[PDB]
């Protein structure tokens, strides 16, 4: 119990494309995951292609026909955070504008790959570190979209586990839900509402003043609210990155 507060996590839709993401990874993602205020886990949407120097470990990951690879990314041989692990899903083997990733400063103990909940939707990619699981999500930009069903899929996945320790993992879904926080909350079933909390920043997370990028923390057997808060990473700076979404960080209030 009392888990998620040990981690600084974040989510960023970097609006990347497979052919041109080198700077967004080698500069912008690198800055989020290293240095004095590094996040431990970063969820990425529209991830493009991973850094050219990150190398597949060959880890065998069970998956229901969804591409997923573990890569090691060596960042330095001095700077405290020396290497990180990337879990990358090429969603399209074609244009590549809706790929997903998780970056972590610890190897994943377990990797989760859950199927899309709607035709044309993205899968859910998650990792477990100890008693906590973290997912990256990218709901469809449409009216009345798949965000509630994505959250419901994660809640049911853990509830249905045969192992009681897996049923009680603390989970967090970080992503671009493509609807505002209250709009997601009101469209969840009663048991999922009572078993989770939405953690969202007070500010807009994209340039159109909408709050679309945030986190849902939950536990499928015994939920207790966590003292977590979300904020805009770099909210105090005027940034010139080629994404219309801002990174959103989550950690203890």
């Amino acid at each position: 119990g009392t888990d998620l507060t040990d981690f600084r996590v974040a989510t960023w839709n970097l609006q990347g494309a497979s052919a041109t993401t080198e700077s967004k990874w080698n500069i912008n993602v690198r800055q989020l995951i290293s240095g004095e205020n590094a996040v431990d886990i970063l969820a990425v949407q529209e991830a493009g292609s991973p850094p050219s120097t990150a190398v597949d470990t060959g880890r065998v990951i069970p998956s229901p026909g969804i591409p997923v690879r573990e890569l090691i990314w060596n960042l330095s041989t001095n700077s405290r955070p020396q290497q990180v692990y990337i879990y990358f899903s090429a969603v399209d083997a074609l244009g590549g504008r809706v790929n997903l990733a998780l970056v972590s400063n610890r190897r994943a103990d377990e990797v989760f790959v859950l199927s899309p909940v709607r035709q044309g939707g993205r899968p859910l990619l998650g990792i477990r570190i100890g008693n906590d699981a973290f997912f990256t999500a990218h709901a469809i930009a449409m009216r009345n979209n798949d965000a509630p069903a994505l959250v419901e899929e994660v809640y049911n996945f853990f509830r249905d586990s045969r192992d009681p320790v897996h049923q009680a993992l603390n989970w967090m879904i970080l992503g671009d839900f493509n609807r505002e926080p209250a709009d997601l909350e009101m469209n969840l079933t009663v048991p999922v509402r009572r078993a989770s909390e939405i953690i969202s920043p007070a500010a807009a997370t994209q340039t159109s003043q909408r709050t679309l990028d945030y986190a849902v923390a939950g536990n499928s057997v015994a939920f207790r609210p966590s003292p977590l808060q979300a904020g805009i990473v770099y909210g105090a700076r005027r940034t010139q990155i080629s994404s219309d979404h801002f990174p959103v960080g989550v950690s203890r209030r």
